[PDB]
């Protein structure tokens, strides 16, 4: 898949899904940004930019100097995100209000600094990374998977808002991923009604990061307010 000369940007940028899909759009031949709360590595290879996405005033800042000298943004792929766990009672106040913040708020910010420069050149590619966990309730996991239906509906209205321009607006959404507890998730764990995966083995960042990329091509040109569940069919189609 080829993605020459396009800007791109990917948040969450510094490790795993994020970090796997900033690569894959640099291989692809694409211009790429990181953004992400830190970049501890000591190299990337692509342009990278500090941004707490949560931070709403960072985002504006940020999303209006950049803006200012790109002609085009061709895709976002929004792929930061937080993971706090705990039954739902005794969820700390702090690990709820982040869980939002961060997996929600944070598009939502990137939302409204870029939305008008998708209406603007009128086309482009959004792709927003959810979770399994927002298809399917998650004993441990309430806030999180909540937080990621959040993110799924929010991105699917504004890729109804969006349509207009011609605009394609969609989702992943990975089950576990690499970034003997690997041998029990496959098998599933019956007692809290978690199906096993069929396929016999959990996701590799790139598997999510290949599919980001067919999504936000042009072999998409007619998918929209669509949601790929990457998961090996843990969930069973659902
Ligand atoms: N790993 C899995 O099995 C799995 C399953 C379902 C969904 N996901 C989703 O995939 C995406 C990437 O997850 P990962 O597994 O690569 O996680 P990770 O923790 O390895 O990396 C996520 C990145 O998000 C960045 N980030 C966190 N808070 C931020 C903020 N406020 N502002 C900017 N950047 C911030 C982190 O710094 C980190 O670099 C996330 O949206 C995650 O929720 C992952």
């Amino acid at each position: 898949l080829d993605f020459h000369g396009q800007t791109v940007w990917v948040t969450g940028a510094g490790k795993g899904i994020g970090y796997a899909t900033a690569l894959a759009f640099v291989e692809a031949g694409a211009n790429v940004t990181g953004f992400d709360l830190a970049f501890d590595g000591e190299g990337y290879p692509f342009a990278t930019e500090m941004l707490d996405v949560a931070d709403a005033d960072q985002v504006r800042d940020v999303c209006a100097r950049l803006l200012n000298d790109i002609e085009r943004l061709d895709v976002l792929v929004n792929a930061a995100g937080i993971l706090r766990m705990g039954a739902t009672d005794q969820l700390s106040a702090e690990d709820w209000q982040q869980t939002f913040a961060v997996n929600v708020g944070g598009a939502f910010n990137l939302f409204q600094q870029t939305m008008a420069q998708f209406r603007r050149q009128r086309g482009g590619a959004i792709v927003t990374v959810a979770s399994d966990a927002a298809h399917t309730p998650r004993i441990g996991m309430s806030a999180y998977g909540a937080s990621k239906a959040a993110l799924k509906s929010l991105a699917l209205t504004v890729g109804l808002e969006l349509a207009g321009s011609g605009v394609r607006c969609n989702l992943v959404s990975p089950g576990s991923t690499d970034t003997d507890a690997e041998q029990q998730r496959i098998r599933g764990f019956g007692e809290q009604f978690k199906l096993g995966i069929p396929l016999g083995k959990i996701a590799r960042p790139q598997e999510i990061a290949n599919t980001i990329l067919f999504l936000a091509s042009s072999h998409a040109s007619h998918i929209t307010l669509q949601d790929i569940v990457v998961d090996g069919g843990s969930t069973l189609g659902a």
